[PDB]
C-alpha cells in the first residue's frame, strides 16, 4: 500500500473523470449552490480524514483533489450552507437538507449462508448473491416506487452501492427513507436468531416478484455452487428453519438421496404437505420460500440508507484496502459483471504509459456506464 501516493497522483491528474463527476453532482446547475453546498470527506494517509469539504466549481475540486490526493473520497449531503463555512454559521442553523437515497450491501452480512468465503472475502461462487440483490432491489425501486435514476456501483471489495438520484428522492426525510428500507427488508435478526424470514398467508406482490427472481438463480447458485444440502453438517442448518415434526421424514430421505438437487426436491414436496394450521386444510410453499429468501434475498446495511447526512464512498474512488476503483455497474449486463476484472489503480496507471486520459485504459467502459446514467438525468431535465 506504499505505492498508493504516486499512483493516486497520476490517477487524479490524468484519469479521474472530472467533467462527468461535476455533471452528476451539479444536477444541471438549475438549483443555486447545489454543488457548492455538497459535503465531501477526504481520507488521507494513515486513516486521517477531513469532514465538511466543499468547493466552488469543477476547477476548485480538481485543484484540491490533485493537491490532497486522497486515498478515498466520500460524498455526503447537500447542506443549508457551504460545509467549509459551517463554523461561521450560528449554532443549530447548519443542517443537511438533501441527499440521494443510497444503499450499501455487504457480502459479510451473508456469512451465515455462505460456504465459500467469510468476512470481507468474495469469489465467483457467492457473487451471485449480489446479482440477485441488484435485480430484486432495482426492480422494486423502478416498478414499485417509480424511481427512474439509479446508479449501481461496485464498492471495490465486498459488495455494491446504489444511488437513487431523482430530484424528489433527494428531498426525502430520514423517516421516509426508513419506510422504504422496511418495505425492502425481509431477513431480520442477528446471529442470535435461527430463522430470519417469516411470511404471511397472503404474499405481497413485492415478495412474490422477489421470489421469482431468486427462482431463476437458485438451482445453480444454492444447489450446485453452494451445495447447501451436501451433507448432514450443512443440511441440518436448513432443518433449523422448518418445524421439528418433519425433521425425521426429511432426515431419512436426504441420506437416501445423493445430491442437493434431489434433496431440495424432497424438501419442497414435504414442506408443501405440512399442515401449518389445524383449523384449516390450507397448504402451500411458505417454508420453501422462507428458505430461499433467507439464503438469497438482499440484506441491506440499513443505517447507510436511513441517515440523510450519512457518508458513502464516491463512485470512481479507490478502495484503499484492495486498490480497486469503485466502478458503475452496467445494469444491462448485470449477470456478466465480474468484480475480479475490475481494474486497480495500479493496473490502469500501467496501461496509461504502456507502449493520456482514461480512454487509453480499461476504465473507459465504466465511464461509459456513468455517462449513460448522466444522459438520462439530462433528458429528465429538458
Ligand atoms: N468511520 C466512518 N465514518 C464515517 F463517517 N463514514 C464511514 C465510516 N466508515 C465507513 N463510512 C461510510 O459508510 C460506507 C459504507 O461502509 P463500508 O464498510 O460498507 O464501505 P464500502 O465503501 O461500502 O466498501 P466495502 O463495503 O466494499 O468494504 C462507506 O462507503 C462510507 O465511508
Ligand atoms: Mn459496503
Ligand atoms: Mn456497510
Ligand atoms: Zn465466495
Amino acid at each position: 500500500p506504499t505505492e498508493l501516493p504516486e499512483l493516486l497522483k497520476l490517477y487524479y491528474r490524468r484519469l479521474f473523470p472530472y467533467s462527468q463527476y461535476y455533471r452528476w453532482l451539479n444536477y444541471g446547475g438549475v438549483i443555486k449552490n447545489y454543488f457548492q453546498h455538497r459535503e465531501f470527506s477526504f481520507t488521507l494517509k494513515d486513516d486521517i480524514y477531513i469532514r465538511y469539504q466543499s468547493f466552488n466549481n469543477q476547477s476548485d475540486l480538481e485543484k484540491e483533489m490533485q493537491k490532497m490526493n486522497p486515498y478515498k473520497i466520500d460524498i455526503g449531503a447537500v447542506y443549508s450552507h457551504r460545509p467549509n463555512q459551517h463554523n461561521t454559521v450560528k449554532l443549530g442553523a447548519f443542517q443537511a437538507q438533501e441527499k440521494e437515497l443510497v444503499f450499501d450491501i455487504d457480502m459479510t452480512d451473508y456469512d451465515d449462508v455462505r460456504r465459500c468465503c467469510s468476512s470481507a472475502d468474495i469469489c465467483p461462487k457467492c457473487w451471485t448473491l449480489m446479482t440477485m440483490a441488484i435485480r430484486i432491489i432495482d426492480r422494486a425501486l423502478k416498478e414499485d416506487f417509480g424511481f427512474k435514476h439509479r446508479l449501481w456501483v461496485y464498492s471495490g471489495r465486498r459488495g455494491v452501492h446504489c444511488w437513487v438520484c431523482d430530484e424528489s428522492v433527494r428531498k426525502l426525510s430520514s423517516a421516509v427513507r426508513s419506510g422504504i428500507v422496511e418495505y425492502l427488508s425481509l431477513v431480520k435478526g442477528g446471529q442470535d436468531v435461527k430463522k430470519k424470514v417469516h411470511l404471511s398467508e397472503k404474499i405481497h406482490p413485492f415478495i412474490r416478484k422477489s421470489i421469482n427472481i431468486i427462482k431463476k438463480y437458485f438451482e445453480e447458485y444454492a444447489l450446485v455452487n453452494q451445495d447447501i444440502l451436501e451433507n448432514k453438517e450443512s443440511w441440518d442448518k436448513i432443518l433449523a428453519l422448518v418445524p421439528e415434526t418433519i425433521h425425521d421424514e426429511l432426515q431419512q430421505s436426504f441420506q437416501k438421496s445423493h445430491n442437493s438437487l434431489q434433496r431440495w426436491e424432497h424438501l419442497k414436496k414435504v414442506a408443501s404437505r405440512y399442515q401449518n394450521n389445524i383449523k384449516n386444510d390450507k397448504y402451500g410453499p411458505w417454508l420453501e420460500w422462507e428458505i430461499m429468501l433467507q439464503y438469497c434475498f438482499p440484506r441491506l446495511d440499513i443505517n447507510v440508507s436511513k441517515g440523510i447526512n450519512h457518508l458513502l464512498k464516491s463512485p470512481f474512488s479507490v478502495h484503499p484496502k484492495t486498490g480497486r476503483i469503485s466502478v458503475p455497474i452496467d445494469l444491462q449486463k448485470v449477470d456478466q459483471f465480474d468484480p475480479f476484472t475490475v481494474p486497480t489503480i495500479s493496473f490502469i496507471c500501467r496501461e496509461l504509459d504502456a507502449i493520456r486520459d482514461y480512454k487509453k485504459t480499461s476504465l473507459a467502459p465504466y465511464v461509459k456506464v456513468f455517462e449513460h446514467f448522466l444522459e438520462n438525468l439530462d433528458k429528465s431535465r429538458k
